């Protein structure tokens, strides 16, 4: 079968947009990229890094994983499936951060950015602190999802996402028990079954976080993959289209992931 360079180019032509890819075989250090340094909108995918930042703070004894977070007076954001359920009782910080990741919960994300992580600019400073110079969060969860062509707000690159996921999930930034907790959160993500997970054999373990801006066909997924009997892989796939009414494509993301996994092997 064809080199990845040919398959990814034809896929991108079919998709009528742009596809950005970076994948890492962590057992060799081999990498595959296409548009890997190009900015793409994060959409909700930054929430998986917000969850990791909460766990970094817990490891440092800067937050309590079990502190109760109450929000009985909040007007909860659209797409807050878990915080909606707990509005009367509150949630622990850890459970709220888990929901920000696994359900893309907007209320969980914005409450944690308002109270603990210093807003979009605080989230951005956390990413700088771990050596990610590309990520930028300019707006709040939900608010950020405009995906306008040419707009640099709320972007990163496929490579910086992959490198940051590697750092956060595989033992660089998260050093204590919180590393396994973060891996568990990623593994239980609920929104990615049609994306990178669809490209991976079922007897490999995967954790991921998605994003779907809902405009300009813009959507993404990143994943840590634990194959049987080999070191982890990291896969980061980001997409855009040029007309506001274009829809995103799960099958394009899964395909780009298949191509990337073949390339790094
Ligand atoms: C984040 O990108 C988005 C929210 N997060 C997710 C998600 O990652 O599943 C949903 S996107 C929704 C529309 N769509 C297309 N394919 C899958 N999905 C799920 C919500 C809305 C922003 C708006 O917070
Ligand atoms: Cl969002």
């Amino acid at each position: 079968s064809d080199a990845a360079a040919k398959q990814i180019k034809k896929l991108e032509e079919d998709f009528d947009g742009r596809i950005g890819v970076f994948a890492i075989d962590t057992g060799s250090g081999n990498t595959f990229g296409y548009r890997s340094d190009e900015r793409f909108p994060l959409c909700s995918s930054f929430k998986g890094f917000l969850a990791a930042a909460v766990l970094e703070r817990v490891q440092q004894k800067k937050l309590d994983i079990n502190q109760k977070v109450k929000y009985e007076s909040r007007d909860l954001e659209y797409h807050s499936p878990i915080t909606t359920k707990y509005k009367g009782s509150g949630m622990t910080l850890g459970d709220m951060a888990s929901a920000a990741l696994q359900y893309s919960d907007n209320g969980a994300t914005n409450i944690i950015m308002e109270r603990f992580l210093g807003g979009p600019e605080g989230m951005t400073k956390f990413m700088r602190s771990i050596g990610d110079n590309e990520f930028r969060l300019d707006r709040w969860a939900l608010e950020l999802n405009t995906a306008i062509p040419g707009d640099k707000r709320d972007t990163s690159t496929p490579k910086a996402v992959a490198n940051s996921l590697n750092k956060l999930a595989l033992g660089n930034v998260l050093n204590a028990k919180v590393k396994a907790i973060y891996q568990n959160w990623l593994k239980g993500n609920t929104t990615g079954d049609a994306r990178i997970r669809a490209s991976v054999p079922a007897d490999w373990v995967v954790g991921d976080k998605t994003g779907s801006c809902g405009a300009y066909g813009t959507a993404n997924d990143y994943a840590v993959i634990w194959p049987k009997n080999r070191a982890p892989l990291i896969v980061s796939i980001y997409t855009t289209r040029k007309s506001k009414d274009d829809k995103h494509s799960d099958k394009t993301i899964a395909e780009a992931s298949r191509i990337a996994i073949q390339a790094i092997d």
